[PDB]
C-alpha cells in the first residue's frame, strides 16, 4: 500500500483567486501533475475534505476537471467548506462508493493489509465537525467485523482539540464519540484529519491521530492568538506506506525547491 | 510545557559551507533568531544530533557560538557526524546535565508533565546507532522507577525500520530493544527522532515515533531508490506542547513565506 | 489619525492583466487583505487615482468589489486613466461625500487635528493634470475658513515639475494655481499625489509635496532619457499618522519579504 | 547637483555576517557595483551613519575597500554604532573634509545651489544622538553667514520624534536645539537622517525632514510596540536633485526586480 | 539584419493556463514587452511553431492578440499543436506572404544578406514531421534561383535525430529529403527549428542546424528516458545578426534576473 | 561519448566574493555537486578557461579543492585571467597530459570517434588571444596525421569576431590563422570557446563555432554598448554527445527551477 494524501484544496470557480489572490485553481493543477509524475506511484490518493472554498456548483466543475486529471483512483470526503449534495452529484462520479446519500456518505477499503474507512464529519451550516450516530454505529459494525485487522479513519475535522487557538473551537464538537471508539477497538491504529492546514500530530491510546497541511495556503498554529490568519507557507502531502506491519507517514514538500544532489563523503569533509 | 525542537544542524567550520554551497551557518543563525522572536516562547529547545558535520573542533566551536545565542535553555543529543569527546568538551556548558563522561551523556528532565528523556545512540566509527548496554539499562530505571508519568525519548536515530532505502540500513541497530521497552512500559508514548531530515511518523504500541526535518537541508524518502539524496526542500522544525492530558507535536515552518493575513467570510465568498 | 494611502491601482477587467501579464486584480487584492491585516489599524484608506487603468464599466466593477471589501471608511479620488462618470457611478457609494457631480468630486474631512482635502485633477481627453478654477475657489472657501488648523490636500497629479523627463510633461499642467494657494495659506502644508508611481518628496514654502508609488508596477525616474518605462520594483504605501503637532509619513512596505527577528546585543556583536 | 545617498551600512568584520545570516557586506558591494552603473552619474555619495556594526578596526577595513570602490567622491558621517577614532582613522582619507579631529568631525560642501552641511550626531556610550555645543554653534555660523542660499543639513540622528515606537528613546536628545535654528533660519530647508531604516518624512516651518531605509535590513515603525524588530525588506536609495529653484528627493530600489518594459497604448488597453 | 526568433509560445485560450498551472497567456505577454522594449530593435520577429497548444479558435485568437502588439513585421510558421486552416485564418493577417492555400505555407524573403526560407513541417494527425514534395520542390527552385546567396530555412521540425529519446521519434520523418539539399546546395548554410524547447546544435556539411527553447516551459534532454518530461526551466531566444560575412546567433535571455553591473578592474581584484 | 563543458569559472579566494558579492565559490560547487549528481553521466568534464579570477595562488587553491571533487575526468584550459604557470602547478595534476611546459600546454584526446584537441589562446599581459607560432603548427600536424577522423578544437578566445561590442576587441587576435586551417582542413567541424560568457554560435565552411554561457555570471551581447556589463542570467553549460556520424551539443540550466512533470494529452487538452 502507497497512499498519496492531500486536503484542504480550496477550489474556486474558473478564474477566481482564493480571497482575490491565491491562485488555487493552478496551484492544485501543479500538485496533480506533480503526484502523476511520481516515480514511486501510489495506488490511491486520498483528499481529506474542503475540496470547494464556497460550496457553489462552479467550483464543483473546476474541482472535477482538475482532480478527474489525476492518474488513480481517489477517495473523496468533504469538509465544512463543501455542499454535501453537490459534493455527490459532482464528485461520486470520482468516487463511486460514497453511494448515493448525500446525508450518508462513508465507504470502506478492505484491499490492503489494514483497512480504511472514510467518514464525513461536516455539518451542515457550521464551521464544527458533528459525527452523526449512524456514523458511530457504521463504524463499531465495520470496527466489529474487522476483528483483529488494523483499522485506519479518515475524517475532515479532528475529533479531539489540539491547543489550537483558532482552530479548536471548530474541531469536531463530539469528537468524544471517535475517542470511545479508539478506547473500544485496539485495531483502529490511525485517524488522519484535514481542516488544520497544519501538520499536527498526537496520540490517544493505540491510535496516532495528525491533521494535514492544505495543498495551497496553511495556517499557522498559536495557542493565545484568536485572529484567523492564513499564510502561504510551504505546502505539503503526506505519503503513507505499509511496512511490513508499520503504518508509516512521510511528509512529501510540494514546492519547488533546488536539489536533489547527491552525498559524497568528500565533499562532506574536504581535507 | 512548549518544546521548539530542531534537528541535524550540520554546522561547519567559520569560513565555510556544507558541501561547498549550502550555508549552514547562515541558515542556523538565522534559525535561532526565528526561535528568539517567537511570541509564543518555548521553555526549552532541543537539538536531536547530528550537531556538527566533520566532528571537528572548529565546527562545534561555530555550534557553540550560533546555538549559544538561542535565549532558551537547551537539550543537546549527539548524532553520527558528532564526535563524543569534543561535543562534550564544548557543548557541555550549554547543556550541564548531560555530565562528564563522553561515553555515556544522558539526562532525564522531571520539570514538566511529561518526562523527557535524552540519549545518545551515536557510535563511534559508523553510521549505524546502538544503544549501549547502560543506555537501554537506564532507559527502563527511568520507566520502571518513573510510575505513570508519561515519558519521551530524544534520540538521534530511529528505533526501527521506516521503509526509506537510504536510511534504514543506517537505523538503530538494536533499535528492537527500544520496542521492547515500549512494549513493558505503557508509560512511554513518545520517541523523537533526527538522522532521517524527513518528517516520516509511525506508532508502535502507545508509543508514537517521528523522525525530524533538519534546520538546513532534507533527504527525500525513496523507497526503492539508494542513491544518497539530498535536497534543500523547506526546513521546519517541531514544536511540542502540552495540551492537557495530550502531547501534541505541530510543525513549524523556518521558510520565509508570504503572510499573514487574515481571513474574511465576505473575501472568500464575494456574492 | 492614521491613514494608509495607496495610489494607481490600475484595476483590469475580471480574468485580465495588465499589458497581458501583470496581474494587477490579485496583487490589489493581497494589498487589500495585507491593510485589513494590520495590527495597528488605520481610520482610513485614501486611494489617490488612477483606480482603473481604462476607464471600463468592467474595470469598475471589480475596483468596487476589492476596494469594497477594504475594512475601512474609503477616501476615493480619480487620475487621468479613470473615467470621471464611470468612477462616480460605480465608487461613489464607497465614497459618499464625492458627490452627485462627476465634474465637481471633491470633499473635505474635518474628523482629525488636521484638514484632509480631496481633489479632482484629471482632464477628460488627455494625460496632463488641471485645476478648474471651481476647485481652486473652493479651496480658498475651505483654506479660508478653516484658519489656524492645519490642512493637506490630496490629488492625483503633483502640482510642479520634479525632474523626471517621463512624467513631467504630464504633470499638473496649471499646478502654479496649487502652489499660489501654498503662499497664500501657510495652513497648508502637505500635498500628496499619484500619478509618478515614485516615493518623490519635494517642498516648497512650508508645503510638503510627494508622490506615492504604486501599488503594483512602477515607474523609474529618470532626468534626461523619455522611454515610457514601467517595473515591478516593490510595491509599497504611505501610512500618514499624526504625532503631537506633526503630520508623519512613512513607508509601509507592501512587498513580502524575510522576518521580522528581534534584535539583541549579543547576536549583533559577537565576543 | 545628482547625490545619491545611502545610509545604515552596517559592515562587518571581512569573514562575517549580521547577526550570522545577513551578508551586509554582500549586499553593500551589489549596492556599490549598482551606483557605479548607474547611467545618470551623481556628483557625489552620501554615507549618512551607521556605517559599521560594532565599531571594531577590521569592520572599518571592509568599509574602507568596498566605500572605497565607489566612483564618486564620498560624504561619510558617524552614527552609534561607529567608533569616533576608529571611523576618522580608516575613512577620512575617502572624505578628507572631516577634518583631523575625531570629536569635531564636520563640513560645509558649497559646490552646489544648496549648501549642504555634514554633522556628527552620534555620542560615545549612547545610542541617542546629541548635537555637541561646538555643532550647534557652527551650524548657526554657517546659516548666519550663508546668507540666502538655501541649506541641507545630513545627520545620523532625526532631531525630533517620529512616533516610531523603538526609534524615539533614541533619537538626538538636545534635537530641539535644531528645530529653534529652523524657526530662525528660513535658508534651512531639509534635513536627512539615518538611525530609523525606514523611509519616514516629516514637515516643521520650512524644514522638510527625512530618515531613510538602511541600505540592508529595515526596522518597520510602530507606534505602541517596543520589541527591537528588524526585516529584510525592499532596500532603496534616496536620490537628490536640483531641479530648479526645487530640491527633488526620490527614492531609487536597489532591489534586483523584474523589468523594465516599454509602455504601450495598445497594449494597456486592447479592443 | 537582426532577427529576434521565439517558438513554441503554446497560447491557450482566454483565462486558460498549460495543464491548468502554467500561465503561457501572461509569459508570452512578458516575452512580447520585452521584445518591444529591446534597445536594439531588430527588423523582424520569427516564430517558429507550436503557437498554440491545442489548435482551438479562441487559443489563435489569444495568440492573434499578443503577437499582434508585437511593434515588428513577423514571420510565423505551424507546428504539429497547430491545426492548419485555423492558423491561416487567424495568423495569416500578420504575416501575408503565408498565402492562401493553408496545405502550401511558405515563403521566401529576399530583404537580407541572406535569404530567409519559412517552411510547414507539420503533418495533419501526427506529431511528427513531413516535408512534402511540393514543399521540397519549392525549395529545390529557391536554392537553385538563389545562386551564390546564402540561404537559412526555419520550419518547425528538426531534420535529423539528435539523440533525444523522448524527441527524436517525432522530428521530421522524412527529413532525410532536407539533408539531401544540403548536400546539393552548399548557399544552404543555417536550419533553425522549434519543436525541441530546447537549445540543441548540430552541423551537417556547411549546416549549422539548431532547435530552439521554447518561449515559457521547456523539456530536458535525456538519451535513454522516455518519460515525457517539460520543465520550467529558464526560456530564451535566439537572437540572429548578419556581421558581415557572418550569419551569428545568440541567446538572448527572457528571463528575469539581477543586473547588469559594469565591470571594475579594482572591484574584480582587489589590493 | 558525453562531455559535460563548462566554462568561467573564476574562483576567488577562500573568503571571497567575485567582486564582492557574486559567491562564485559556492555557485561553482553547486555546479559540481549538480555535475556529480547527473543520471547520464559524462565520460569527461572540459573546462574551457578563465578558471580563477586574478591568476593569484589562492584562487587556484579553492580551483583545485572544487574542481577536484568532480568525479570524473577533466579537460583544463587557461583563459586570459589565469596565469600560465600557477596554472601548471595547481592543476595539471588534475589534468596530467597538459604537459610540464606552461607555456605550451596542449593536449590530444583520442579516446573517442571524434578528435578533442584542448589549446591555450592566453596570452600573458593582454586579455586578447593569440595562437602561438607552436600552437598553430600543433593543430594543422593534428589535422594533417589525423586523416578523415572529425576533430573538435577547445579554446579559450573566439578565433573571429562576432559582432559582440565588448568582447570582438578581445578575441583571438590571430584567429584567422585558425580559419585558415578550417579552410584546409574539412575534418575540423567544432571550435568551442569560453571567453564571451553567452551562448553565440556562428559557420564557417564545415566548423560550427560556439561561444559558451560561464557557469555563473554572464555577459550581455551588445552591437554598439562598449560598457563592460555582466549580469546574473541563468547560468547553463553544453552536454557534447555523439550521436551516431553527428555531434550533439544541448544546452543543460545550472539554475533551480520548477519541474519536470509528465506531459498528458488529457490535461494539455482538456474538454
Ligand atoms: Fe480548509
Ligand atoms: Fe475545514
Ligand atoms: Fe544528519
Ligand atoms: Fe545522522
Ligand atoms: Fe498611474
Ligand atoms: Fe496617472
Ligand atoms: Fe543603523
Ligand atoms: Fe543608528
Ligand atoms: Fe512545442
Ligand atoms: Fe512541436
Ligand atoms: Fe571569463
Ligand atoms: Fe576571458
Amino acid at each position: 500500500m502507497l497512499l498519496a494524501h492531500i486536503s484542504d484544496t480550496h477550489f474556486r470557480s474558473r478564474g477566481e483567486k482564493l480571497y482575490g489572490f491565491i491562485d488555487v485553481n493552478a496551484a492544485n493543477a501543479d500538485v496533480v501533475s506533480q503526484l502523476n509524475a511520481l516515480r514511486e506511484r501510489p495506488d490511491a490518493v486520498v483528499v481529506s475534505g474542503d475540496i470547494v472554498n464556497c460550496g457553489r456548483p462552479e467550483e464543483y466543475q473546476v474541482a472535477r476537471q482538475i482532480l478527474g486529471s489525476l492518474n488513480y483512483p481517489l477517495y473523496l470526503i468533504p469538509g465544512n467548506h463543501d455542499d454535501k449534495a453537490l459534493f455527490l452529484e459532482y464528485l461520486q462520479p470520482l468516487c463511486p462508493q460514497l453511494g448515493s446519500d448525500a446525508n450518508n456518505m462513508r465507504c470502506a477499503v478492505d484491499d490492503f493489509a489494514t483497512r480504511l474507512l472514510f467518514i464525513d464529519s461536516s455539518r451542515a451550516g457550521t464551521s464544527k465537525g458533528w459525527l452523526t450516530d449512524e456514523t458511530i454505529s457504521w463504524l463499531e459494525a465495520q470496527l466489529f467485523e474487522g476483528g483483529d485487522k488494523p483499522a485506519t479513519i479518515f475524517m475532515h475535522h479532528p475529533p479531539l482539540p489540539l491547543g489550537n487557538a483558532q482552530m479548536d473551537p471548530i474541531a469536531c464538537e463530539n469528537g468524544h464519540r471517535l475517542l470511545a471508539l479508539v478506547e473500544r477497538f485496539p485495531s483502529l491504529t490511525r485517524i488522519f484529519c484535514g481542516h488544520n492546514h497544519s501538520l499536527t500530530m498526537t496520540q490517544y491510546r493505540q491510535a496516532l491521530i495528525s491533521t494535514l497541511p492544505g495543498t495551497v495556503h496553511q495556517v499557522p498554529y498559536c495557542h493565545a492568538d484568536t485572529d484567523p490568519y492564513y499564510d502561504l507557507s510551504p505546502a505539503s502531502c503526506l505519503m503513507h506506506r505499509q511496512v511490513g506491519e508499520q503504518w508509516v507517514s512521510y511528509q512529501h514538500s510540494l514546492a519547488h525547491y533546488a536539489g536533489p544532489w547527491l552525498y559524497d563523503e568528500n565533499i562532506s569533509c574536504p581535507t
